[PDB]
């Protein structure tokens, strides 16, 4: 298995070098480093002339006057003063002329301002700026591994880095410490492995895994809520829809692992009664743990009476829009059919700048989604502008960690779907491919297990100033079993009359219910996951296609750590998935760990005529090439009809697993001590 | 102002540089030290000879080659698993035929048993063993860092050796770092100033305050609850009697700072009823943050039902004792009248191993305080014997931090009380003194204000191998504002008729209840606390006595840092209070922080004949050197009576606080760097 790599030229090479020369032991300064002296002497004011919207570079000015929040403070963009800041700051890093003068803008804030709200801003000004199209980010664990990994783990770097080394490295080993060349390997548990309080635990390895918080966080940062979508040009006319796919499609492989765990539907709840699945993050910052949440937690206390009437207020508007048909406010008027009726539910949901014809959200624009997050978090007030006890919830990167996380969203993908059955159903006309017929459908065998994954955790710790004289160690090492499964090949046989160029998909859905009865397409079309996306020429006759799941096209590779990065430049080289698809969900995530009997599921290909591609969002993600609703055809429910389209095929599908089924067993020590 | 010391001969130093060399850097093993050498490869089956008890080493030999808890996790005295290997461990200790054999036990068990369970068992058999009596114990809080300081300033801590000394030493100043000499001195705040989840937390400077939280600890481990009072002869007669007073004490002192802070009487609660107060301890373990308690928790759910259960049986059980008049069970049948009565309660409520006539209580023995700190803690159910997320309630070292500790304490002795009033109440001939009178008591100004406090925080840190080689650093120094008062006198005016011994007693108590309306004996009488206890020669005439704050027998100075218990030894000399008074409240905190405008408060004064002292607990507590009730004459009602006994003098106060009212205050950068 070689990655699939792509050429950059000089100029990209060095900016790539540049923009990574500020991801380094990213909670310290380092003196001895060029950015340390640009960063600290540059004066923003005096080159305002290399900024394209002076207002932008003054406001920050103006705020920055002010205060920012402090260095070691936890950043959070959920809370007001801190997602300003950061606004600010991005449009100090977006409005820059250059490369050249983004750079020194980006090197003054990692110097002057807080490490977490610098990140934050840097990530983002990287993917929007169009002169760093395509540089290659660090995966969010590398520069956040505090956010990726429980504290168990990074207390056992810290111990080490205190030690300066092993003391005992056979004792050491007994509590997965373990020294490789000159790394030193930390086996990082999930927390079902060191508490159990409640059977949500049991999808510990998939709900704290790396690579599916990184792709949430990636999710964000893409196109954040508190940004117009302006820049990607036809997205913002379908931004709604990216939302509804969005997040339908997670809630769907995230059900997909609560069925093969027999945990059944994503659980539903009220304001009003107290929440039944709590969630003890063992994170910490470093001036707080993060709040708890126990089970059955009495949310419905006086601390958050106005929220609650707030969120209860958010939803009945939108459950009475959909009854008397039309939605007012906002300055519109919009019938459920309308054209613009799909994107003004998505932005009301989300409460974007979009939803306002704003480019940015302001302080007073009250979100559903922040207040949600802010009483399922279970943190007491905030003490102050700059000072709060985080949640899960606080975080993209560590949202998917939370269990009330899939339930809020699948509260709000809930209201999606309502309103989706006003809309016009797919005719069986429409769906009908004429002269395409799909005779049959074979699946490899579909197969799981637990593999190894390594990741660069060395931003965890602090460096002595000696260190800091020499080159960055890249020194620890965090390993963890991970979810995987075996490449399979789908066989797709085609008859056909006529030639045509056509668009063929493929989805995986469930089989049977939380009851384990028949699924009804009726009321299951949202449970539906995109696996492929593709393009094909049929000519009349016989059509054999073989789609190896290597190659569909909605998953990337695993990331390289940013280490790995460096010998791939000096050959003009980066990884293509990690420059071209970082926001895509890694493929080793893309089946639901299976059962040793193998658990029941089903694919699905249809296959459908290719044509109009007018409002493609290319720009934003590649596989997005056509003119179809995205999800089509299962994004919205179909004219019944108890007879199939000769154009699609349903395959039974069972999903096993192989070697060891909870993934701890691989990080005990006595088994990796071979 | 010079600290009482006292001379010790040449054995007890090297006893006591023996039992010192075993309490450094307590979660690293050193073996270059001679302890390690010693301990590794003691063999406890081939010295059975040397052991008092061949069961008790023969269980513990049979319990060890099982298994112990591991090293590194988190040990509490209300886990059977833990609590029963612990005591296995303090049987080795005290069965010890003599020091060396008992130095030697001790040092294996260091080498090889968990650092927590090692070091109570080591805390403990310290106080119990005859040979070693006078022994200075090392103040808790520079054993236990990391139960006595927020995670916030660990985090300095860990940071500062992580790079192995200051960076940038100006920055680090605006974080409450600063360099003193060789010293790395950290500012900590109490909570209050970093999160204020509820009113509770105005107190926390002094429920967070080391000295408080230390002394609840020594009361622990001077005569733990799953050990019979054998050792102590009288005592075990009147155990029952100490419990009351104990908690009696520390709550009405606890409810004077509830009072100039405006907080009213201790709340009360249900177990069927959200717990309104809740608490975020911002302390963590090796492997996990530990529990939160959300406000209005609601602790009737699924996993409480049978603990609250038993709870509610045991409560039940007391009160129809109370009304039929008899306790029956347990062996006996104890009328409320009984003169073992009043031990029986107290044992009853503590669960005690003197309740049952044995030596150790067994796991089967359910106790009402472990089961009701676990459902107040708000923990999960443990992970596995080993395995369990801590609260402050898991810990003698941290559970006054926790509002519910008062609740459930105050609960109890609630009980205690209103079994008092069915005891014979002190008459008025009982209690007058004839021939002596009180014609008048003055009360100097009492004055409360912050002061700063250093103690070794050294043990929060790891070492390097290196750093093994030389001497101990005892480098880093945690300072925190701690309350104190101004020293003051209490003149006391008496006309006597013959010559007599008499015994003096100075009481505090409130002026006002919650309300501000005037305090009644009837229902206030156990809202007196303690302060004084001394023999005095009464003369006929007239008789002036002047007692210094300072000379109060209750409490004992702050405790040296192991650093200057060693320059101490080299004169031959150790600190008074320090080895036979450390249990004692510490002085500084006997007098609630007060107002700008002084606080309402009474003192009181009662001298009484001098006689009996044949059942003294001078053994345990130094100043109990009577026959007469703990407490008294405020240790239960008196026969109501509106004339005042001429022995008995009551002297209206106001406590003042200077400087600063809040304690963070001094911890704020820019006042520090003055
Ligand atoms: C415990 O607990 C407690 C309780 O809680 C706590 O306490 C706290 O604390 C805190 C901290 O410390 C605090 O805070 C703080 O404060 C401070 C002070 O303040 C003050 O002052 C200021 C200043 O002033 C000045 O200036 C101005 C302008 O701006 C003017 O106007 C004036 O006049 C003056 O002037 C002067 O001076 C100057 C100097 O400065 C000079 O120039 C001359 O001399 C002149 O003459 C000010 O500003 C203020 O003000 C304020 O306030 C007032 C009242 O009082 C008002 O009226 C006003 O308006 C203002 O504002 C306010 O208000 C508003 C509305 O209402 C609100 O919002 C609020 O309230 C506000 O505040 C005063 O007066 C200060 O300074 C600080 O600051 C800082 O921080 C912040 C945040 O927090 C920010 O924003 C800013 O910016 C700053 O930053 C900085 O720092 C930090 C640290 O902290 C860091 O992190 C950052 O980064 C930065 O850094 C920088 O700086 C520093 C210094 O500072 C340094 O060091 C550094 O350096 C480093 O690094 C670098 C890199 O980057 C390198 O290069 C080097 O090398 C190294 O070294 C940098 O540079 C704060 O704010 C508070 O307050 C407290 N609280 C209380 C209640 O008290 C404690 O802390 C604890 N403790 C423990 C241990 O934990
Ligand atoms: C993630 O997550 C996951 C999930 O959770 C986890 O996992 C986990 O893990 C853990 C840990 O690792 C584990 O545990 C562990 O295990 C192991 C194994 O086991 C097994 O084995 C054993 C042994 O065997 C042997 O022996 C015996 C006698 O005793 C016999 O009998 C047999 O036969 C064998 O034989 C052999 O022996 C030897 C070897 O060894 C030789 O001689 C020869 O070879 C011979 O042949 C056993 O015992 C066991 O048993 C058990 O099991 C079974 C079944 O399987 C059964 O039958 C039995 O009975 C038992 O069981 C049970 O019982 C009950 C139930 O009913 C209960 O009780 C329980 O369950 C039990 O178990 C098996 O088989 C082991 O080994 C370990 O141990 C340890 O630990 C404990 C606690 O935990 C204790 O107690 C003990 O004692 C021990 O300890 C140790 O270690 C530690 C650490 O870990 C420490 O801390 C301490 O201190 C100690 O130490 C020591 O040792 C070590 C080693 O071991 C070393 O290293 C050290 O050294 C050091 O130090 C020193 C000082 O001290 C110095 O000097 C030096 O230098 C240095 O080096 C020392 O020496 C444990 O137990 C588990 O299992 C798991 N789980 C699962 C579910 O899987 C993971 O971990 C995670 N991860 C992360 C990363 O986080
Ligand atoms: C008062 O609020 C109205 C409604 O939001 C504003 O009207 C909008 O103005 C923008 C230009 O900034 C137009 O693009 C929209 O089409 C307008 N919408 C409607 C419904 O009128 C108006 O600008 C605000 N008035 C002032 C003085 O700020
Ligand atoms: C049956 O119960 C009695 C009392 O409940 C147990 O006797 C006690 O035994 C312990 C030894 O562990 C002694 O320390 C107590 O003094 C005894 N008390 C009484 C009242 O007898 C007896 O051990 C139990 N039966 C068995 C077989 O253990």
């Amino acid at each position: 298995h070689v990655l699939k790599t792509k050429d950059v030229d000089t100029v990209f090479v060095e900016r790539q070098k540049k923009v990574l020369s500020l991801f380094q032991d990213v909670d310290q300064l380092n003196t001895n480093d060029e950015y340390y002296k640009i960063g600290k002497d540059y004066d923003i004011e005096a080159n305002i002339d290399n900024y394209t919207n002076k207002k932008a570079v003054e406001d920050f000015l103006k705020m920055y006057r002010c205060g920012f929040l402090p260095k070691y403070n936890e950043f959070s963009v959920f809370h007001d003063k801190l997602r300003d800041e950061a606004i600010a700051l991005f449009h100090l890093f977006y409005y820059a002329k250059d490369f050249d003068t983004f750079y020194k803008s980006a090197a003054f804030a990692r110097v002057h301002l807080n490490q977490g709200q610098f990140l934050y801003a840097y990530y983002i000004a990287i993917i929007q700026r169009k002169d760093t199209y395509g540089i290659v980010l660090p995966a969010p664990y590398e520069i956040y591994p505090e956010l990726f990994v429980n504290i168990d783990t990074t207390y056992k770097m810290f111990r080490t880095k205190m030690q300066n080394g092993l003391i005992n490295p056979e004792a050491a080993v007994e509590y997965g410490i373990v020294k490789e060349d000159n790394h030193y390997v930390y086996y990082s548990n999930y927390s079902n492995a060191i508490t159990y309080y409640n059977e949500e635990q049991r999808l510990a390895y998939f709900t704290e895994d790396i690579g599916l918080n990184a792709y949430y966080f990636f999710f964000h940062i893409h196109l954040p809520f508190w940004w117009t979508a302006e820049k990607y040009g036809n997205l913002k006319e379908r931004r709604g829809e990216m939302y509804h796919y969005f997040y339908d499609q997670l809630l769907t492989r995230y059900y997909f692992e609560r069925l093969t765990n027999g945990l059944g539907t994503i659980p539903e709840f009220s304001w009003y009664s107290p929440v039944k699945t709590g969630h003890y993050p063992l994170l910490t910052s470093y001036y707080t743990p993060f709040s708890q949440r126990p089970n059955f937690y009495n949310v419905h206390s006086e601390e958050n009476y106005e929220k609650i009437r707030f969120l209860d207020a958010y939803e009945n508007y939108f459950v009475q829009a959909l009854q008397k048909g039309v939605f007012e406010g906002f300055g519109q008027t919009i019938y459920l059919n309308d054209s613009k009726a799909n994107s003004f539910v998505g932005n009301y949901w989300q409460d974007n700048a979009d939803l306002y014809g704003e480019e940015v959200t302001k302080d007073y624009q009250r979100s559903y989604e922040i207040v949600a997050r802010q009483v399922l978090g279970a943190a007491p007030k905030p003490f102050d502008k700059y000072t709060f006890m985080p949640s899960a919830l606080d975080f993209y990167q560590t949202s998917l960690r939370d269990p009330t996380f899939y339930q809020l969203y699948n509260r709000i993908i809930g209201y999606f779907n309502q309103f989706k059955q006003y809309l016009e159903p797919h005719s069986q006309e429409k769906l009908h491919f004429v002269g395409v017929k799909v005779n049959n459908v074979v699946v490899d065998k579909l197969v799981t297990f637990f593999e190894y994954y390594d990741f660069d955790a060395t931003n965890t710790v602090f460096l002595t100033e000696e260190e800091l004289k020499t080159k960055y160690p890249h020194n620890l090492k965090v390993r963890q079993p991970r979810l995987n499964h075996q490449p399979f090949n789908i066989n797709i046989d085609i008859k056909a009359d006529v030639a045509t160029d056509a668009v063929v998909k493929i989805f995986m859905g469930p089989k049977y219910n939380e009851n384990g009865f028949p699924i009804t397409l009726e009321n299951d079309w949202m449970k539906f996951f995109e696996m492929d996306w593709f393009t094909h020429k049929i000519t009349p006759g016989q059509n054999t296609i073989v789609r190896n799941s290597n190659e569909f096209v909605i998953f990337k590779e695993d990331s390289l750590p940013s280490t790995e990065l460096y010998k791939l430049l000096e050959k003009g080289k980066v990884p293509f998935d990690m420059s071209e698809d970082f926001g895509y969900l890694p493929k080793r995530l893309m089946l639901p760990r299976g059962t040793k009997g193998g658990f029941p599921f089903q694919f699905v290909v249809f296959v459908y005529p290719f044509e109009s591609t007018t409002k493609n969002l290319t720009p934003y993600e590649k596989f997005m090439i056509d003119n179809k609703p995205l999800g089509y055809p299962f994004d919205r429910p179909v004219d019944t009809s108890c007879f199939k389209q000769p154009n699609i095929f349903f395959r039974d599908v069972s999903v096993y697993h192989e070697g060891e089924y909870h993934a701890y067993e691989y990080n005990v020590p006595a088994y990796f001590s071979h």
